RNA sequence: CUAAGAAAUUCACGGCGGGCUUGAUGUCCGCGUCUACCUGGUUCACUGCCGUGUAGGCAG
């Protein structure tokens, strides 16, 4: 018996696209009704300061190609000079039950996968996956160049059952630490929640209110829009941001993926702090081709591995494997 | 077209910033200028050298 | 059984120097607005001396 080849493993953890919005810091508490971030236009003209090579290139050419300046057009966005602080809001889907996928050829693969996830239910629930996604939570992970430079960082969490709410969390993201993962009353009872939100208990929904003092008039970074430029077509513009109607917002894509810092025990390193969580699982701004195929440590061999010949590596392995599919994908090519 | 914001005209953070890090004297021309600003391949591109 | 399935995609920046917009002018002529009226609106379903617990007689 082989196994399925078209596998599809459906998102989990959905978060929704974060406005940001701007205010003062000690009136943060009473404030529903900042008004938005908008992303504003400015001109450029800089220098060229990129390498240049010192083959195929005129003497005359690179003179006149340095001390000619080079006049782009960029997007911006920053604070109100009257407002130091920058207020994102988002909220948190907790669907339930991220085992089975939806899109299966072989029935007896897709039961055999029911019955290993209902084991992992059975015998432990998501317990420090729980843990680590409630500790994203915690810091400011969503905050990712508005983490930095920022003197102070609050989280606040609640809770969605009607008109109403159920709790009230509050994390200083700059007690909370950034790199070793630690565990507290208020987190193990958010991990709790959401702990049982992750095995299909039923519905799970939070909205996340974050504020950090940067000082009036900073810059602010809300994603950046993508166009593809391959060769014609080349543009008066430069560095497109992303918005929604009249707010500077930042994709979902990226907090997601700033929720899905997991995998502390990846074959290349373990010091360095943890990396995203994917199969061939390596970080895009580094390059470094960590989590490579030739091992077993994947999740397409490691799955392989683990559902055909029955055997297992140690917990923290498995601990992956069901990142994995709380994350998402494909399996097979 | 001058730079502006809501009811106030403005100069651009980049022309501050350019304007702090005017530091170096060990350019390999002369000290009868004075400081320009630190760049790579260091350039005072408004007098084209 | 949602054209099924899924995705960090980016870091840096000096726009600037200069200028004569000016000359001249007829907005005119004429006209019918008129008929009738209940604000008691409660101008807070309320303001005050007996004990600051529903515990009192006034042209309220």
């Amino acid at each position: 018996l082989s196994t399925a080849s078209v596998l599809a493993f459906e998102r989990k953890l959905d978060p929704s696209d974060a406005l940001m919005s701007a205010g003062a810091w000690a009136q943060r508490d009473a404030s529903q009704e900042w008004p938005a971030v908008t992303v504003r236009e400015k001109s450029v003209r800089g220098t060229i300061s990129n390498r240049l090579k010192t083959k195929d290139r005129d003497p005359a050419k690179l003179d006149a190609s340095i001390q000619s300046p080079n006049l782009q057009t960029v997007d911006v966005a920053n604070l109100p000079s009257d407002a130091d602080t920058l207020k994102v809001r988002f909220t948190l889907r907790v669907l339930g039950g991220a085992g089975t996928p939806s899109a299966c050829n072989d029935a007896a693969y897709r039961d055999k996968l029911l019955q290993t996830v209902a084991t992992y239910v059975n015998d432990q629930g998501f317990a420090e996956l729980a843990r680590r996604y409630a500790h994203n939570l915690a810091n400011a992970r969503f905050l990712w160049r508005n983490r930095v430079g920022a003197e102070a960082v609050e989280v606040r969490i609640n809770h969605i059952r009607q008109g109403e709410v159920a709790r009230a969390w509050r994390f200083d993201a700059l007690a909370i630490g950034l790199r070793d993962f630690k565990a507290d009353a208020e987190l193990d009872a958010l991990a709790e929640l959401i702990a049982s939100g992750l095995s299909g208990s039923g519905h799970v929904l939070l909205e996340v209110v974050a504020f950090a003092r940067i000082g009036d008039g900073q810059e602010v970074f809300p994603s950046q829009e993508l166009i593809l430029d391959k060769g014609d077509k080349k543009g008066q513009k430069s560095k497109t941001l992303y918005s929604v109607r009249d707010a500077a917002a930042i994709h979902s894509q990226k907090i997601g993926n700033a929720l899905r810092t997991i995998d502390t025990w990846y074959p290349d390193e373990d010091g360095l702090g943890p990396i995203a969580v994917e199969p061939y699982g390596s970080v895009t701004s580094q390059g470094k081709a960590y989590r490579q195929p030739k091992q077993k440590l994947d999740f397409y061999t490691l799955l392989d591995n683990w559902v055909l010949r029955d055997e297992a590596p140690a917990v923290e392995q498995q601990h992956y494997v069901i990142a994995n599919l709380i994350r998402g994908g494909v399996f097979g090519e």
